[PDB]
């Protein structure tokens, strides 16, 4: 066991250099797309391959079940996962071969009009989904993308499942479904997730029905059955996972602005650094670690002008060197990016306060936490109080409706995104379970689309199609249930901070600002990183060891009432018992 002690020491000492090297190129390329940087990156990819496999094979020689230093126990258990590397080289070779074929297929698939005009998934087709109100063109866009991109993925999916299942078993899991579900470190996950979902049903069903009514007056009864599920191609998003694009058709109250925050930010001279600077101020008032000085010289807060090409997905980066932390965002001076900024700083704040752990535990308490902390520090930003506190809005009449408008806009993503994020990983889990096969992939997908989102496809579909290929995270083999965890637990934290900050009354009016205790309440939680089962941190924050939806239901309580009330004014019937209806041709 003393050698096990030494082993973890060398692992850190070597791994820091390998990941920092990896990050150094990985950052350099994400900002500097120059082709040779990719070559440099790929060799570094070999090193992490060398490193991951070298120390992983050694890690499997220790028997963890006899160890009693708790830190080493979790460290070794993590490292023993060889993931792809447990596969035979031939199949590992075969596995990577398949991944790129899938990734390539999706990466170059496009929908072309009959004249040969070709539109790409982003931003081109996404603009269509967001902006068109033409039943015909939306259907064409949704149907087309699923026809060229979706159908083609059946060229690889079956063997892909078999292979990652083979890998998962060789890493000690029952199947790939077991492998991912294990990272929430809690065996009853699905049971917990199931209950969590049911507790949102009263809210979600009310919201669902109200959106349906909105669709009803724009698409008409010929395409909208007020008594059935909603056509899944109208939710304003290619996958209908986020419904915020239709807010204009769904807003409960016009006269929403007291001012245009975009125009306001311009008037006050807001700049990307100033925006992020305001975030640091909010973060500083919360007593968290101030950002390290090198950050302000190496982050990239604006679109570069030196002809470098950038991968513009905003995200946060840690170089595992206790000094280099960076944010990469094509920052536009508007309220949207202001939330993005606080979200990104949320990750950075999280990185800084677990910097004291060895690399092997430099992760969130669970995959959700890292993506959950990202929101909480941002939530207050868009509340009317905080929006006003920075004069982003001049004084407005104190209507609840403006609260309601904000809450719905929030719900139209926070809520709608829940069931979709649930369904994907359930569909995959049962496919990894072998309980679902290709012969009915499509039926299991849509059946879950019905049960969980209250959706049915716009037109009938038979085999030869494989609709799930239409969502990036599937062919890219990336899990989703973390996002579900993020959109639940973030409300527990918000309640906990508001409770600790002493705020009373409607929860959405709470503002963390300057709460010297509230910040420390999170701080002690964050420093645990990934060394502990997330229940310890969850308790340390909120006072409970389980995930609870109740915080969320209370947060949206006012919107529920107004939406629920609206259902009565229109007599809207909740649910979708009449499963089979679709828009008329
Ligand atoms: C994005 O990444 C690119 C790669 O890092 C950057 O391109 C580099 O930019 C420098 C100028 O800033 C170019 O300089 C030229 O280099 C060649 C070859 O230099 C190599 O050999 C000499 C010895 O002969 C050695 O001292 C160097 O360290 C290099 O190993 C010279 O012949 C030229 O006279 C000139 O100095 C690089 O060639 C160029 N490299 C690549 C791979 O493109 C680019 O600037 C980055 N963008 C930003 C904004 O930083
Ligand atoms: C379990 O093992 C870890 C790993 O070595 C121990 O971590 C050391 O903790 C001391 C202070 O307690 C530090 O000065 C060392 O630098 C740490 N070493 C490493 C490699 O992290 C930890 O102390 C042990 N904990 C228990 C409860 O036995
Ligand atoms: C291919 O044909 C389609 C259909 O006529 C064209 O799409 C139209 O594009 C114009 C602007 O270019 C829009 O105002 C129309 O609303 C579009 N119609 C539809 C049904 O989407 C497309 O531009 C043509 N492309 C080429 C290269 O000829
Ligand atoms: C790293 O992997 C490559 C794969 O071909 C191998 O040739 C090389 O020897 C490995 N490095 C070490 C130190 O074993
Ligand atoms: C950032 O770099 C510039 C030189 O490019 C220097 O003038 C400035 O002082 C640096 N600031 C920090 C905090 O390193
Ligand atoms: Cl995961």
């Amino acid at each position: 066991e003393a050698e096990a002690s030494k082993f973890v020491e060398e692992y850190d000492r070597t791994s820091q250099v390998v990941w920092n090297e990896y990050a150094e190129a990985n950052w350099n390329y994400n900002t500097n797309i120059t082709t040779e940087t990719s070559k440099i990156l790929l060799q570094k990819n070999m090193q992490i391959a060398n490193h991951t496999l070298k120390y992983g094979t050694q890690a499997r020689k220790f028997d963890v079940n006899q160890l009693q230093n708790t830190t080493i126990k979790r460290i070794i258990k993590k490292v023993q996962d060889l993931e792809r590397a447990a596969l035979p080289a031939q199949e590992l070779e075969e596995y990577n071969k398949i991944l790129l074929d899938m990734e390539t297929t999706y990466s170059v698939a496009t929908v072309c009009h009959p004249n040969g005009s070709c539109l790409q998934l982003e931003p081109d087709l996404t603009n269509v989904m967001a902006t068109s109100r033409k039943y015909e063109d939306l259907l064409w866009a949704w149907e087309g993308w699923r026809d060229k991109a979706g159908r083609a993925i059946l060229q690889f999916y079956p063997k892909y499942v078999e292979l990652i299942n083979q890998a998962a078993r060789l890493n000690g899991y029952v199947d790939a479904g077991d492998s991912w579900r294990s990272m929430y470190e809690t065996p009853s996950l699905e049971q917990d997730l199931e209950r969590l979902f049911q507790e949102l049903q009263p809210l979600y069903l009310n919201l669902h029905a109200y959106v349906r009514r909105a669709l009803h007056r724009h698409y008409g009864a010929q395409h909208i059955n007020l008594e059935g599920p909603i056509p899944a191609h109208l939710l304003g998003n290619m996958w209908a996972q986020t419904w915020s694009n239709i807010y204009d058709l769904v807003v409960p109250f016009p006269s929403a602005p007291s001012m245009d925050t975009t125009e306001a930010m311009l008037k006050q001279g807001w700049t990307p650094r100033r925006m992020f600077k305001e975030a640091d101020d909010f973060f500083t008032s919360l007593g968290l670690l101030p950002v390290p000085p090198e950050f302000w010289n190496k982050s990239m807060l604006e679109k570069p002008t030196d002809g470098r090409e950038v991968v513009c997905h905003a995200s946060a980066w840690d170089f595992y060197n206790g000094k280099d932390f960076r944010i990469k965002q094509c920052t536009t001076v508007n309220l949207e990016d202001l939330v993005v900024a606080h979200h990104e700083m949320g990750h950075i704040q999280y990185f800084m306060q677990y910097k004291d752990l060895p690399v092997a535990l430099r992760e969130g308490a669970n995959p959700g936490f890292h993506e959950a902390i990202g929101d909480v520090l941002a939530l207050s930003v868009s509340t009317p109080k905080h929006l006003h506190s920075l004069n982003l809005l001049s004084s407005e009449g104190g209507s609840d409706e403006h609260d309601i408008n904000f809450l719905m806009k929030m719900a139209l993503d926070k809520i709608a995104f829940i069931p979709f994020s649930y369904l994907v990983d359930q569909w995959r889990w049962r496919v990894f379970d072998g309980s679902i096969t290709k012969e009915n992939y499509n039926q299991e997908w849509w059946s879950l689309r019905l049960k969980y989102q209250g959706l049915c496809p716009p037109v009938p579909r038979t085999q030869g199609d494989f609709d799930p290929g239409a969502k990036f995270h599937i062919p890219s083999s990336v899990p989703y249930i973390r996002y579900f965890v993020s959109f639940i637990i973030q409300f527990q934290f918000h309640e906990a901070l508001c409770q600790a900050a002493g705020h009373t009354g409607p929860l959405h009016k709470c503002d963390i600002y300057q709460s010297k205790e509230a910040g420390q309440r999170l701080a002690t939680a964050m420093k645990l990183g990934f060394s502990r089962p997330w229940p310890e941190a969850m308790q340390l924050i909120t006072g409970q060891p389980n995930m609870s939806a109740s915080a969320m239901l209370s947060y949206f309580k006012p919107l529920l009432d107004w939406l629920r009330t609206e259902n009565e004014l229109h007599g809207e019937k909740l649910g979708w018992p009449q499963y089979n209806w679709t828009p008329n041709s």
